[PDB]
C-alpha cells in the first residue's frame, strides 16, 4: 500500500448552472495537476454545477456513469492522475425528487474506486420564522464507507457538512485511514468562523492530512461560498491553501510524518474506551469462513458479518430461524468482550432479530446466552442463540441455501 | 437555573514549587475578579504548584479539604464568587504514588459543587528512545462526571490533555452543557499548534463557550507552558484572552447566545444514531422508583441505574442471583430500541452479570430475552432475564435486602 | 499622566438608517459599560446611521446632529464615561455632500476632547467595470491629530482604511501613543481576509494596543460589514472580542505591559534613520520661548512651528518679508541635521515661501543659508534666509515685528 | 520581464555548526525542487550554520566560503534553478568578528544576481538583567538594495528582523517589488506571536507575495527558531507552509494576481503624500542623461543621482566646488516640488556639502537658491547652489568639468 512522499492538487472553484464551463475551469486545474505530475487532484462539493432553481438542481442531476461523467474518467486516463470528485449531483432513477450527494474516488483507468453518499444533510425548519432543508434538494446516504486505498494513502471520505461531526472522522481514522477529505461549498458566513479551525481540528485529533476542495465566490444573487479550499498535515498545520479565486494549490503530503507523529503522540491509545464507546453500525463481506471457537464456519453459512461479530446458520436449528451471533475475537465469555463488542454484538442481534420475523413472519423472539458451563455452553465461544417462536416450538447443502436467504435480507 | 448574560475572569499563571507564591498570585487575580463584581473565577491546571522534582509533585500533593485549600475556600466566600480549580494534586490516601488531577468547582460559601478527575494521561513509552508517563507521576479518574449547574450555567468540566478527546466533549453537551472547561498546563510547542484550534473546535462542535484557565512561562529549566488563557463563545470567536504573562483577562458569557445558536443550527439533530452511536458509562442514582411497564419498582428494589437503563431484584427469582436489566425508556421489544439503549442494556448486562458472580461465587450464566407473547413475556416491557447458574438449578422487606447488598457492588 | 490597569469596553452595532434604533442599541451597551465601571467605550465607525442614499445621508446628518450628539454627551456625564465615536457624519456648513467622518472622544462632562477626520478614503474609478467612490459621500481630513491623552492613557486616532498605511500608524507611536483606535465598518469580504492581521500587524509593530470597535451584519440590501470587534494587546494578542451580534467584549488594558515591551524589544532605537525617514507635516502649539543660538526668540516673533522647526521674523530684515526658519536644536551646520530635520526645515521653507509671496503678492523668492564663519554666518545655528523679491529690490520696533508674526500666524 | 504563473519551493531547516550536515539537507530540498521544475528556491537565513560562539562562527565562515558556497552555484547550475541563500556570515577581510548577514540571489548559472546585507539588526542593552548585541556577531548593512528581477517576478529583499519595520518593505514595493522575502530565525517565543501576523501583513500593505523560508527546532542547548516557513499571497493568504520539520513546501504564485489587486485595490494611490512621506536615501545607476530645463547635463558632468534627484558640475563655476543639485522632473519652482522632492533634493545637498568640503579642505558653504525672474534664477528648472566657501574667495572645458565630476563622483 502507499507509503512515503506523494504531490497533488486541490482544485478551488465557483460552480453555475453552466455544466460547460463548470467543467472547462476543472478540467483546466486537472491539465495543470497533470503537468506537475500530481498523483491526485481534488475538485470541490457541487463541482458538476450549482443551479438557481431547485427544479434545475435535480433536473441536472447525473448518473455517475454519463457523458459528462465520463469526460472526467477520460482527463484521469489523459493525465494518468487519480481524482476526487468531492460532491457529484447523484441521480436516483427511482427517487428523481432526491439525488444523492457522491463523493467519488475515480481510476488513471477511469475506473471508480469508491463511492460515498453526504451522510449528514442540513434541515432546519423553525416554524414561522425561516425553513430551510437540504434533504429537500437531496437525499443522504444510507451506509458507513470505510477509507479507500490510492496512489497518495488511506483516504477518508467525507463532505462537507460531514466536518461538523467529529464521530465520522474518529471511524475512518480508526478504519486505518491518513488522509481525511472534505470537498465543500461552506457559506461565506460559517465559513468564515468555522472552516480552518474544523478542518484543523479534524487533523490533529485524528492525526491525518485534511484535503478540503472547495466552492467559493458567488454562484448566483442569492449564492456565495467561502473557498479557501486548503492541505492540512497531520500536525494542524494548513500546508496549502488556494487564493481568493478560481485556482488550485499544491501540496506533498509524506506518510511518514503521519507515522511519526502517531508514534510519538499516540493518542488514539489513550481513549478511555471502559468508559466510551464510540460504536458505528458497517456491514463488511467475508470472503472466507470465520473461527467459531476450533470450528471453522464457512462463508456461504454467515449471512451478516461487521468488523466487530457475524451470524451464522445453525448446524442443528432448534427450531426454523435458530441462528447464532457471535464477535469475531475468539472469546468464550460475554464478561470477556469489550463495550465495542458488547454493544456491536446485540445490535447485531437485533438487526437479525427484526429480520428474521419479516421473513419467518412471526412476532416473537427469545435472546439466549449460555455463558457457562453449568449454563449449557457446548463451546468455548461466545455465541447469541437468536430463535424466531410461533405457538408450537443438518444438511451442508442445505445450510448455505438458508444462510443465502437471509444475506439478501441484511 | 442559570439564564442570561454573566461576568467571568480567567486566570493565567506561572504555578513553581513554591506554594505560597503561587497562592499570592492567584489570590491577587481572584481579588481583582471580585472587585469586578465577577461570579466566577477559572484558574489552571497545577494551580496549587509545579514541583522541580517528582518526589515534589507526590510529596506536595493535597487533600482537597486541607489547610493550602481552605485558603481558596476562604476567598470565594470573602468575594462572594464560584471558583473553578483547575487541576489541583488530590493526594491519594491509599495510593500516594500517585495523586489524582482533580479539578473542583467551589460555592460562594466555600462548598465544593463538584470534583472532575482528569480522565486522559499522556503515556509515551518507546523503547530506546524516550519515555514519559504521566501515569506515573499520577492516577486517571474512574468515572465519567457529568456536568455542574453553576450560576453562568451548565459547566461542563475536563482538564487538559482532555481537550484532545472529542466524545468526552460531545458527551458534555449531551448532559446539557453550555459551557466546557479544560484548564491547562500546554507545552510551548504542542500548544503553540493546537491549543487555540482545539478550543475553538470544541466550542463550536458543542456550541458551548469554552473557558480555559492556562499555565504559561518557565516553571523552571525543564518546563515551559503555551499559556494563552483564553474563553470561546459558541460560535467559535475567542471573546477574551490573557496577555503573555501572569494576569487575567474577562469576558461576558451570554446563555442566550448559545440557544440561539442551537435554534438556528440544530447540528445535534443531525447526527446519524442509525449509522453510529456513542456510548457512555455513567451511573446515575435513583432517588425514586422507575416504571416498568405499568407497574412501579421501588428505588430500593434498584441496585444499578444509567441514563438508559436500570436493573432490579425479581419478586418472583427463578433462582439466587436471578435479576432484571430493562429500559428506562417503556417499551416492549428489543427491536423498539435505539441503538444508545442496546448497546447500554447490554453493557449493563455485563457489568451486572461478573458481579453477581463474584457474590453468588459461581461460573455460568444466562441471558434470556422473552421478547414477544409466543415467547413467553408477561409484561409489555423490554426486560433481561440475567439468572446465575450452578449445578441444581416474595418478603417487599427481603427484597430490598437484597438490592441493598448488590448496590454497594456495582 | 495615566498609567497602571484600566478598564474598557468596546462596542460592535448593525447602524441602518433609524437614528433612533441605532441610538438605543449605543445606549444599552453604554449603560452596561458603566455599570461595570469601565473608564471608556469605543463605538464603531458609521455608529450614528448607514444611509440608503446621498441624499438620507444628509438628512440624517442633521438629524443626528440635532438631537442625539448631545444625547450621547449626556450619557457620557450620567455614566462617568469617555466616549470614542468611531467616526460620525460630521456635517459641513458650507457642504451637504461632503461631510467628514470624524472620530470624537468625550469626556467624563460630555466634553469634546479632539477631533480625528478621516484621512484616507477608498477611492476607485474604473472606467470599465466599477466605480466606488468614498469621496463622493464625503470628505477626507485635512491635518495629522497626534495622540490625546486619556484615563486610559495615549490614544491615537484613526478610523478603518487608515489601518492599510503604516505612516499614519508609526507617527503616532513616535508622538506618544500607547494605543491606536480604528473603529470602522469593513467589507464582509475584505475583513474576511484582512482585519485580524492588519490590527494586529499595527500593534505589533508599533507596541500600542489596538481598540478597534466595528460594524457587523446586513445594513441594507447591498451592504455589509465583517464585525470581530476587538481589542489587541501590545504583543499582538486578541485580548478581548465580540460575539457575531450587536453586543461588546470587555478588555483590562496595563499600561505597564506596554512599558516592558518596549523595553526588552527596543525596535523603535533599531530604526536606519540614515537610510529611511519618515517626514510627517504637523503644526505645532507652542507657548512660546525657542531658542536661536544663545537669542530668546520671543513667541510674539515665531509665526510658525512644528516638532522639528520654527519659523520668525527678523529684526533687521534685508527686505519686507524676510523671514528666519530653524531647527529647534540648536545647531550650527546644516550638515549637523539629521535627514528628519533637513526634509522638515525645507518642506517648512516651501510652506512659508508660498505663503509670504502670496502676501506680498510677489513671484519670486531667493533662499540662502550660510553655513560657516566663511559664508557670512552671524549666529551659530542654522536658519534659512526666505526673502521675497521685487522688481526694485536691493531695526525695526517689537510692535512691527509682533504684528508682522500675527499677519503671518494666521496665513500659516 | 517575468509575468503568469511561477512555481517556487521554499526551504525549512535546523542548522547548527556541522557545515556538511547543513548542506546536505539543503541539498536534498534543492534537488527535490529542481525535479518539480521550480524556477526557484527559498533558503533560510543561517542557512550555512549556526554557530556555539563567537570564534566558531569566523572559523565555520571561511570553512563555509572556502568550500560550500561554490557548491550552492554548481546545484543552481545543475538544477537550472534560481536560489534565494537567505543569509549567510559574508566574512569581512577587515572585521573577522563583525561579518555581514548577506541575503544572496543566484541565478540558473549560479551567477551572484543581487546582495542585500541585513540593515535590521538587535541590539538589547539593559545594564540590569540583559545584553543581547547582535551586532557583536554582526555588521548591519550599508545600502538600501532595490529589487531583483527574477523569472518569477520583481524580488524585494529582506531578512527577518527586517519585517518590523514597516518602512523598508513599502520602499520595496514603490520600488517596483511583486514578492517580498523574509528569509530568517526567528526565536520561538517571537516568532510564536509576530511571524504569521507580520508575514500576513506586510503581503497585504503591500499587494505583494511575501517568501519565508526559515530555521526551526532547536540549534544548540540554548538556541531555538520558531519555523512556519511560509508563501503568502498579496491577498495575504497564507498558499504554503512546511510542516513542522527539515522539509520544504510548494507554491505556484501569479503576477496576474498581484496585479488585479493592485488595480481593484489602488491602495498606493490613496496615501496622503501631501501629509507624510517617506524618504529613502538611494544611489541612482545612470546610462546617462538628464535634463536641466531645455539643456541636456551630459552624464560625463553629472555625479550624484537619486530617483528624485541629481547633482552636476559647473561650466562657469563662482568657485571651486561650485556644483548644482537639482530634481529630476523638470520644474521651476521649489514651490512646484512635492515633498518627496523637497526632502531629496536638500538630503541630497547635505551629502554633497559634506562632500564636497572634506575634498576641498574648507569648512563653510553657502546654500543658494534663485527661485523667479525677480531672484535671478537664469534658467526654469529649480537649482541648489553650492559654493565651498574660503577666506579669500568672492567658461572651463569639457575636459576640466569631466574630471572634475568623476573626482567627485568617487567620493559620493
Ligand atoms: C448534491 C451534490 Hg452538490
Ligand atoms: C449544503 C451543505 Hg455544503
Ligand atoms: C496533578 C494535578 Hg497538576
Ligand atoms: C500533563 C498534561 Hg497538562
Ligand atoms: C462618513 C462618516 Hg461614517
Ligand atoms: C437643540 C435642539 Hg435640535
Ligand atoms: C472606507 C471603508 Hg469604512
Ligand atoms: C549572520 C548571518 Hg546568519
Ligand atoms: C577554492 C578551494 Hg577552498
Ligand atoms: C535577529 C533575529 Hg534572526
Ligand atoms: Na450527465
Ligand atoms: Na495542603
Ligand atoms: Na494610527
Ligand atoms: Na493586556
Ligand atoms: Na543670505
Ligand atoms: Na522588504
Ligand atoms: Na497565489
Ligand atoms: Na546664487
Amino acid at each position: 500500500m502507499a507509503t512515503g512522499r506523494h504531490f497533488i492538487a486541490v482544485c478551488q472553484m465557483t460552480s453555475d448552472n453552466d455544466l460547460e464551463k463548470n467543467f472547462q475551469a476543472a478540467k483546466n486545474m486537472i491539465e495543470r495537476a497533470g503537468e506537475k505530475k500530481c498523483e491526485m487532484v481534488f475538485l470541490p462539493e457541487c463541482f458538476d454545477f450549482i443551479g438557481l432553481n431547485k427544479n434545475e438542481q435535480i433536473d441536472l442531476a447525473m448518473a455517475t456513469d454519463c457523458e459528462y461523467m465520463e469526460k472526467y474518467r477520460e482527463l484521469a486516463r489523459k493525465h494518468n492522475i487519480w481524482l476526487s470528485l468531492g460532491g457529484l449531483h447523484h441521480k436516483d432513477p427511482s427517487d428523481a425528487a432526491h439525488p444523492w450527494n457522491t463523493h467519488l474516488i475515480i481510476d488513471s483507468d477511469g475506473v471508480t474506486r469508491a463511492e460515498y453518499n453526504k451522510l449528514h444533510l442540513f434541515d432546519l425548519e423553525i416554524p414561522g420564522k425561516v425553513r430551510l432543508m437540504e434533504s429537500e434538494f437531496s437525499k443522504a446516504g444510507t451506509e458507513m464507507i470505510p477509507p479507500v486505498d490510492t496512489p497518495i494513502g488511506r483516504l477518508g471520505l467525507s463532505i462537507c457538512y460531514d466536518v461538523r461531526f467529529p464521530e465520522l472522522s474518529l471511524w475512518n481514522r480508526k478504519r486505518g485511514a491518513q488522509l481525511l477529505s472534505f470537498p465543500s461549498a461552506f457559506t461565506l458566513n460559517t465559513g468564515l468562523a468555522h472552516w480552518e479551525t474544523l478542518l484543523r481540528a479534524r487533523a490533529i485529533e485524528n492525526q491525518c492530512y485534511v484535503v478540503a476542495a472547495a466552492q467559493t465566490g458567488a454562484h448566483n444573487p442569492k449564492r456565495q461560498s467561502y473557498g479557501h479550499s486548503m492541505v492540512v498535515d497531520p500536525w494542524g498545520a494548513v500546508v496549502a491553501q488556494c487564493s481568493e479565486r478560481v485556482d488550485m494549490c499544491f501540496a506533498e503530503i509524506d506518510l511518514s510524518y503521519v507515522d511519526t507523529l502517531r508514534e510519538m503522540q499516540p493518542v488514539f491509545s489513550h481513549r478511555r474506551s471502559d468508559l466510551y464507546t464510540l460504536h458505528i453500525n458497517e456491514k463488511s463481506s467475508e470472503t472466507g469462513g470465520l473461527k467459531f471457537a476450533r470450528f471453522n464456519i464457512p462463508a456461504d453459512h454467515i449471512f451478516y458479518s461487521t468488523p466487530h461479530s457475524f451470524v451464522f446458520v445453525n448446524l442443528k436449528p432448534v427450531t426454523d430461524g435458530h441462528v447464532l451471533v457471535s464477535p469475531k475475537r475468539v472469546v468464550p465469555r460475554l464478561t470477556d468482550l469489550t463495550d465495542a463488542e458488547t454493544a456491536d454484538l446485540f445490535i447485531v442481534a437485533k438487526k437479525v432479530q427484526a429480520m428474521l420475523e419479516k421473513h419467518h413472519n412471526v412476532t416473537s423472539t427469545t435472546i439466549c446466552v449460555q455463558d457457562g458451563k453449568d449454563a449449557g455452553q457446548t463451546v468455548p465461544h461466545v455465541h447469541i442463540h437468536i430463535l424466531p417462536r410461533r405457538a408450537g416450538d443438518r444438511s451442508n447443502e442445505q445450510m448455505a441455501e438458508e444462510a443465502v436467504v437471509y444475506r439478501n435480507l441484511m
